[PDB]
């Protein structure tokens, strides 16, 4: 009976419901089944979880925060349907992505419903013009962290700005500021959202962002970490600096053993010796403990923010999962 | 001194700073000239400048107005940003396209900004939670007016959904309901708008919108009489069944000649002889004038509902001009 089980079981089938309904206003029939695709393949639904949760746990009702539970699941697959796009993916969660089923340009005009009825849920909750303005911050947010994770990458792109703006230098500070961004926003806003539809508690909900954020850049620097020792050296192959064992190796190597993965991230492309070659360089500066040592720092400010929230117990366990708490 | 040019100086310049405003909250500075680029390549501001001058006819002042006029142009160039990248076009008022400068994904991050700038105007009005709910409705208009044109067409996608979903006849209701959702609804908007900015009589928003929508049905009627005699027969080598004259001409038609006109446009390219073919066909039934005649009607209601807003002696011009009235 672990958290994510036992809140699907509690949650999941209001989540759904949500999800399609918002989704279903205004819908024409022959548009229908490529709309609400992207929510019928399934995923694991932390974010609304985490909302419903947040809410439970300062008021003891979750039902009221459904509306922004919708609002952040959307906002979640809003993201993947242009991030298919851009990333040319063919497959997620198993199955076809919009793109893939439906054609890249068909997949524009779901992504284009797919934010209205978002605002459609902003209308609902109990605070439409706060959160109105909490989305459009939040969504922001996040296109900001994918234009800053692309222009991190060392090659692969086709488009003229990719390719020009391409950032020369990529620190550890610029990709904890990527990740904040990019990862860190959403889970912030899932956790700040529950308490706005409950509480007007000011502290609480910013309790809840710092909590939420800090959440979500520890768990993208766990999945950076299994995304170099896994598929050995996915992030490698993708050219990207913005990965937290390259930032943090990049800021230890020496000039030529730092010019050397460099040269390897920008290689047009990158063959499995390479990578080898790239792992043993991170490994020479030990900058996968250094990363996972990060994400502990991360794992525990979210745990001093969260001692801020009454009633948390199930929070604490949504965070030991949400940042892999037992993998690392 | 046409009302264009005379709207241009009365107006311009703070449409413009308007625009440049809510697109620059939060924008990041190697991300500046990117997202500004579609609002510095020209364009009438038609929209805008009917938002504004429908709120002085009713209020005397235009100014409270700009954050309407802003949206409703800023909906226009989020819905070009796109159709540029679904349409692959390269230039646009003379200069690369977004896309086209830019790249197709760098675009569709510029667009994702453009939504949410519209959302920070929206938040800007007198009345955020009903524009809020306008923006969601008109904006979903649009998608689906534009799904509409494009399952209209006869040939020329490679999108699954594109080919799978094309609909099998078109009729003139069908046309008129497409343009009324992809042409129309923007055009009623930017008239509601600038009443709602300013005054909360809901005959007069009414009467606005209705004003708009009819302005904006003839226009796209009139565009598309020349998009057929003209670059003569754009549509026909486009396989547009989504054009006034060829909906016109298919409604009367005899068996084969309809068949003919149908293999045209299906044709995977169209050969110029195949555009005289199909215009003569277009003509032997006299389509051209029947189109023009349905713009007329659509202009005559126009203004039934223009009498209906007071003070309206530049609306009156603007109509004149939105619908080509010397033109036709
Ligand atoms: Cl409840
Ligand atoms: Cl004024």
């Amino acid at each position: 009976m672990d958290v994510v089980s036992r809140l699907h079981q509690k949650y999941g089938a209001e989540v759904e419901k949500a999800l399609v309904r918002y989704l279903s206003i205004g819908l024409a029939e022959d548009f229908r089944e490529a709309v609400l695709y992207q929510v019928k393949t399934g995923g694991k639904r932390l974010r609304p979880l985490l909302t419903l949760a947040a809410a439970e746990a300062v008021s003891g009702q979750w039902r009221p925060a459904l509306p922004a539970a919708a609002i952040v699941e959307l906002i979640h697959n809003y993201s993947l349907i242009y991030d298919d796009i851009i990333d040319r993916g063919d497959v997620r969660r198993g199955l076809p992505t919009v793109r893939k089923a439906f054609g890249d340009n068909a997949a524009i005009l779901v992504g284009i419903w797919y934010r209205e009825a978002i605002e459609e849920a902003v209308l609902d909750t109990p605070k439409p013009t706060l959160f109105a303005k909490e989305v459009a911050e939040v969504i922001k947010a996040i296109d900001e962290g994918e234009r800053l994770d692309i222009l991190f990458e060392a090659a692969g792109r086709s488009d003229p700005y990719f390719v020009q703006a391409r950032w020369r230098e990529v620190t550890l500070d610029d990709y904890i500021k990527m990740v904040s961004l990019k990862t860190g926003a959403l889970i912030a806003a899932a956790a700040k959202w529950g308490v706005l539809s409950v509480s007007d508690d000011r502290g609480l909900a910013e309790a809840a962002w710092n909590f939420g954020m800090a959440a979500g850049v520890a768990f993208q620097i766990i999945d950076d970490v299994l995304d170099i020792y896994g598929e050995i050296g996915k992030d490698i192959k993708e050219h990207k600096r913005g990965n937290a064992v390259v930032a943090v190796a990049l800021s230890h190597l020496g000039e030529g053993e730092r010019r050397r993965l460099l040269e390897i991230l920008a290689r047009e492309v990158v063959e499995e010796a390479d990578v080898r070659e790239a792992v043993a360089l991170l490994d020479s500066v030990g900058a996968r403990e250094e990363a996972l040592r990060l994400a502990a720092r991360y794992r525990e400010e979210a745990e001093r923010h969260l001692a801020k929230i009454p009633n948390n117990g199930t929070l604490k366990e949504l965070l030991d999962f949400i940042v892999a708490r037992e993998y690392a």
